[PDB]
């Protein structure tokens, strides 16, 4: 299997530099796009920075940008992220994820989920909206809403990210309503306008974690999360 492998994370000053890396082990990163995603403590995802597969092409997000660099190393089969004048808002976890080529789809939208993570590096310095929580027993049903615009959601491939405390996310469902291999089926994922839905029948425990919603945004030129759902079952 696969796997990438984060270092550098540390405690800095305001103004300090940190380079940040991923590492990719398995297979080679150079044929594959990818993404940054952190989330500081207590709040939920937000995209960063990623990079274009077959060409080199950064796109950065409003907050950091001029500020953090992505370059990759096709040699040391892994990709840096250069943070400089930190600020302590940047305090926060830090993932990278791969994108891999979705068979599926269509010119411009070849790449639009995450499906292999990292499993996290802390960086401490000195939009869509879903539901703040539901909650069922099990054998039960919920759907989770996500509700955006136009400019995201309407026009763009949605997918959905589960995660429990502590641990890095999982790719959940992907393209509106496919899902990867391993995933039980009581998952489902529809869109209808400008909102997709989230839907489990026949909970169970270990589904009790957040959910996070996401799309790629035409007029921002950004990633774009949800606020997150927690997931309660009456246990
Ligand atoms: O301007 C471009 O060429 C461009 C623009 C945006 C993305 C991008 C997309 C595009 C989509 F259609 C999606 O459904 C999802 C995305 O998700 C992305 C995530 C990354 O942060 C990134 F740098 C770029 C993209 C992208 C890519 O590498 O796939 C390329």
């Amino acid at each position: 299997q696969v796997q990438l492998v984060e270092s550098g994370g540390n405690l800095v000053q305001p103004g300090g530099s940190l380079r940040l890396s991923c590492a990719a082990s398995g297979f080679t990163f150079g044929s594959f796009s990818m993404s940054w995603v952190r989330q500081a403590p207590g709040g939920g995802l937000e995209w960063v920075a990623g990079l274009s597969a077959r060409s080199s092409l950064t796109h950065y997000a409003d907050s950091v940008k001029g500020r953090f660099t992505i370059s990759r190393d096709n040699a040391k089969n892994s990709v840096y992220l250069q943070m400089n004048s930190l600020r302590v808002e940047d305090t926060a976890v830090y993932y990278c994820a791969r994108r891999s080529y979705d068979s599926s789809g269509y010119a411009g939208h070849f790449y639009s989920y995450m499906d292999v993570w990292g499993q996290g590096t802390l960086v401490t310095v000195s939009v869509l909206t879903q539901p703040s929580s539901v909650s069922a027993a099990p054998g039960q049903k919920v759907t989770i809403s996500c509700s955006g615009s136009t400019s995201n959601i309407g026009n763009n491939y949605v997918s959905w990210y589960q995660q429990h405390p502590g641990k890095a996310p999982k790719l959940m469902i992907y393209d509106v309503s496919k899902r990867p291999s391993g995933v039980p089926d009581r998952f489902s994922g529809s869109k209808s306008g400008n909102s997709a839905s989230l839907d489990i029948s026949g909970l169970q425990s270990e589904d009790e974690a957040d959910y996070y919603c996401a799309a790629w945004d035409d007029s921002l030129s950004e990633f774009l999360f949800g606020t997150g759902t927690k997931l309660t079952v009456l246990g």
